[PDB]
C-alpha cells in the first residue's frame, strides 16, 4: 500500500540522519571509508564481509533495509570486522577498538532515545507479509 511505502521512506529518513551523526563524529572518521586495498593488502584475505558508513547510506537509498534490526546488523559488522583484525594489546589495535566499540554504543544508544517501539514493529510486520 501506499500508506506502507511512506513507512519504509520515513525509516530510511530516520537511517540516514542516524549515520550522518556518526559520520561527522572524529572518533569514527576509520569507518567512513572501505579500508583501501592498496594500503591494506591483505585485509580482504582475513575480513570476508567488509563494511562501512558510505557503503551503508549506499545500501539505504539501495531500499536493502526495511527494519532498524537490518541496519543495525551492518553497524554490528563494522565492530566485529574491526575488533577481528586488531586483536592485538599494542596501542594502535587498542584505540581501533575502542573506537569501534564507541561507534556500536553510541549508534544503540541514539537509537533508544529516538526510534519508536511501535514504530519498529511495524516495519517487522510490513517485511514479514512480503
Ligand atoms: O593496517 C592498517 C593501516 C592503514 C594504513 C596503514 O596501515 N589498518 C588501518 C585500517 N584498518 C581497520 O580495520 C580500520 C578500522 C577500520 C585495518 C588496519
Ligand atoms: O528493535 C530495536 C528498537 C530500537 C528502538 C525500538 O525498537 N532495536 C534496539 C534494541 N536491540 C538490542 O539488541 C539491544 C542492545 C541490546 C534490538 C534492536
Amino acid at each position: 500500500s501506499m500508506q506502507e511505502e511512506d513507512t519504509f521512506r520515513e525509516l530510511r529518513i530516520f537511517l540516514r540522519n542516524v549515520t550522518h551523526r556518526l559520520a561527522i563524529d572524529k572518533r569514527f572518521r576509520v569507518f567512513t571509508k572501505p579500508v583501501d586495498p592498496d594500503e591494506v593488502p591483505d585485509y580482504r584475505t582475513v575480513i570476508k564481509e567488509p563494511m562501512d558508513l558510505s557503503s551503508v547510506i549506499s545500501k539505504i537509498d539501495l531500499h536493502k533495509y526495511l527494519t532498524v534490526k537490518d541496519y543495525l546488523r551492518d553497524i554490528d559488522l563494522i565492530c566485529s570486522n574491526a575488533l577481528e583484525y586488531n586483536p592485538d594489546r599494542d596501542p594502535g589495535d587498542r584505540l581501533i577498538r575502542h573506537r569501534a566499540c564507541a561507534l556500536r554504543d553510541t549508534a544503540y544508544a541514539i537509537i533508544k532515545e529516538e526510534l519508536d517501539e511501535d514504530f519498529e514493529q511495524l516495519c517487522e510486520e510490513i517485511q514479514e507479509s512480503r
